[PDB]
DNA sequence: TCTAATGCGAGCATGCTCGCATTAGATTTTGTTTTTTTAGCGGTT
């Protein structure tokens, strides 16, 4: 299922959708995996912010990743990490 | 580097221009023209 979250600058969607993590982490800290999609320069920011919790002060059920770091960690799971990768150069 | 002043003598109409040579001075720039894109680390050695 979709849920389509939307609004203007200063809705407050980023904040509902931490706290809703958040959330789901006091129900179950083992739950089923929850991926936290952002922008590669916005990884370690959501982290911080979900980390700040005085219920639980830090996150293990979710994640948050870029597209290029849950890349790594399905494609550890599933394979074909083997071969090198190339730089721009 | 070219323009101006100084000196001297020959031809002309004893004093005057003119030729020539030469040096010495001073006098002196302006201008303007771009952006290049494209998604932070890494826990464990
Ligand atoms: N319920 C709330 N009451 C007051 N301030 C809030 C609330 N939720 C969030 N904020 C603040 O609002 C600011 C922006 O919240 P945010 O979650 O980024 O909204 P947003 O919809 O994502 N805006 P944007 O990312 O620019 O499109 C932050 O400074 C939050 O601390
Ligand atoms: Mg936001």
């Amino acid at each position: 299922g979709a849920e389509f979250l939307v609004g203007r600058s200063g809705s407050g969607k980023t904040k509902l959708i931490i706290n809703s993590i958040q959330d789901e982490l006091r129900r179950a800290p083992f739950g089923k995996p929850i991926i936290f999609l952002v922008p590669d320069q916005m990884t370690f920011l959501m982290e911080y912010e979900l980390a700040k919790t005085p219920d639980m002060g830090g996150m293990i059920r979710a994640q948050v990743f870029s597209f290029s770091r849950l890349a790594w960690r399905v494609l550890q799971h599933t394979g074909g990490m083997s071969r090198p990768f190339l730089t721009s150069t």
